């Protein structure tokens, strides 16, 4: 009975296995614009994905994995509400069974069609396994998903899918630019959050974009033919895979922008 997106052992189930779920520092979160509040003192962000080195692909049963090389000094997030350098180690999305869904966190209560979550470890810790540990542990940048236009640095990933359908599987998928995957905007709106996923430790500042990315409806269409299951197991369809709205519980959602 392993934690999934079922209504048996979904976000509503969590909490029985991870107490946190129901944590002061929880995530997503709703982002009241009303209630945000515009931080003239935020600086821009800084994204260095120029020599990011990708590896594989791969579907772990809740969503697809790009992973990267972080041996070294290259992809880093830096700059922002951060104080410290954190370097990339995978991004993946999170999406729903039609358009109107699938984004995790919400923007005056809007879903997006899909969100992307590049996930990043703070250099003072090591590596990802110990920054975890830690409340300023990881940076994740997130970015929604809207259906329009074809993201040009979408397409191998969307490309790839087909052969990773069930939960197992995965795919060489080197030499892929994640630069291809931002917004032409940086601005964004900042709080202290944790993972989506069980275990859902509070140790991610969270950074969220305020310009959406757009992928045609044929690119996400894809990423629906995806398998929660295994190879010879009873076909469940990878959709709705999203974490729902937590309670900000006070938390100050901060903006670079009015
Ligand atoms: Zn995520």
């Amino acid at each position: 009975h392993h934690w999934g997106y079922g209504k048996h052992n979904g976000p509503e189930h969590w909490h029985k296995d991870f107490p946190i779920a129901k944590g002061e520092r929880q995530s997503p979160v709703d982002i009241d614009t009303h209630t945000a509040k515009y931080d003239p003192s935020l600086k821009p962000l800084s994204v260095s994905y120029d020599q990011a080195t990708s590896l594989r692909i791969l579907n772990n049963g809740h969503a697809f994995n790009v992973e990267f090389d972080d041996s070294q000094d290259k992809a880093v997030l830096k700059g922002g509400p951060l104080d410290g350098t954190y370097r990339l180690i995978q991004f993946h999305f999170h999406w729903g069974s039609l358009d109107g869904q699938g984004s995790e966190h919400t923007v005056d209560k809007k879903k997006y069609a899909a969100e992307l979550h590049l996930v990043h470890w703070n250099t003072k810790y090591g590596d990802f396994g110990k920054a975890v540990q830690q409340p300023d542990g990881l940076a994740v940048l997130g970015i929604f998903l809207k259906v329009g236009s074809a993201k040009p640095g979408l397409q191998k990933v969307v490309d790839v899918l087909d052969s990773i359908k069930t939960k197992g599987k995965s795919a060489d998928f080197t030499n892929f630019d994640p630069r291809g995957l931002l917004p032409e905007s940086l601005d964004y709106w900042t709080y202290p959050g944790s993972l989506t996923t069980p275990p859902l430790l509070e140790c991610v500042t969270w950074i969220v974009l305020k310009e959406p990315i757009s992928v045609s409806s044929e690119q996400v269409l894809k990423f629906r033919k995806l398998n929660f299951n295994g190879e010879g197991e009873p076909e469940e369809l990878m959709v709705d895979n999203w974490r729902p709205a937590q309670p900000l519980k006070n938390r100050q959602i901060k903006a670079s922008f009015k």
